[PDB]
């Protein structure tokens, strides 16, 4: 009789039931709440796990989805979630410029598409982009699919004189360079996400220096991200 208890209690159990990762607790007692019409307590834990840039986050809303709880991704979280676990055709979209990420139409070294954030272009199926869900380590990463060009995004392995590595499309996965995972952010009215290499630890961004094209590449940025989505976030928005 969950009707018997507070609901500010109620939020805060699965809300440490998420930070501990606890998965098959917080999924368990998301399934109770859900069930007895109490939405609004899951809907309040997604908006503070959001708002505290919860990483937890993401393996909490792919356990619902993995575990018969496709209904409470759906009505209890932002569409995002929806959109990165059904694995729909997506655009990438960087907070600070409204630019759309994409790949290069010219194959450069054996490093594959140069990727960049478009100085236009935010309709072509190039900006067209899947990601693709694996848990490991008690963890979820996601490779992220150009679905036009059938490349992974990857961070490449040398770097710039600050320690920031490019990024590009290459055809194989051998390693966690074209892994990334997740941490969610709250801006305006936003839902926004920080988006960092498995391999490196280093934020998806786009370079300050726009180029002669009017695109500015993309790097795994060397420095601090967190506490400024409005420079550093991605939000994601059906193709």
């Amino acid at each position: 009789a969950d009707s018997d208890v507070p609901n500010d209690i109620l939020e805060e159990q699965l809300y440490n039931s998420v930070v501990v990762a606890d998965y098959d607790s917080a999924v368990e007692k998301s399934k109770h709440l859900y069930e007895e019409k109490k939405s609004e307590v899951i809907t309040n834990v997604v908006n503070k796990l959001i708002r505290n840039n919860k990483m937890n986050c993401m393996e909490y809303a792919y356990q619902l989805w993995l575990q018969g709880s496709k209904d409470i991704v759906r009505d209890c979280f932002p569409v995002e979630f929806r959109l990165i676990f059904a694995e729909n055709a997506i655009k990438l979209m960087y907070k600070r410029d409204g630019l759309a990420l994409t790949l290069s139409n010219d194959v450069q070294g054996d490093d594959g598409r140069p990727a960049y954030g478009d100085g236009k272009d935010k309709t072509s199926p190039r900006v067209s982009w899947k990601l693709i869900a694996l848990w490991e380590n008690n963890k979820v990463y996601f490779k992220i699919l150009n679905t036009e060009r059938n490349q992974y995004l990857v961070l490449g392995v040398g770097t710039n004189w600050n320690g920031d590595h490019m990024a590009f499309g290459v055809n194989s996965v051998d390693s966690f360079r074209a892994q990334w995972y997740l941490q969610p952010a709250k801006y305006d009215n936003d839902v926004l996400f920080y988006i960092y290499n498995r391999e490196y630890s280093k934020a998806l961004t786009l370079s300050r220096t726009v180029e002669p094209s009017g695109h500015r590449m993309a790097w795994g940025y060397n420095g601090r991200v967190i506490g400024s989505p409005e420079h550093y976030a991605w939000g994601i928005k059906a193709f």
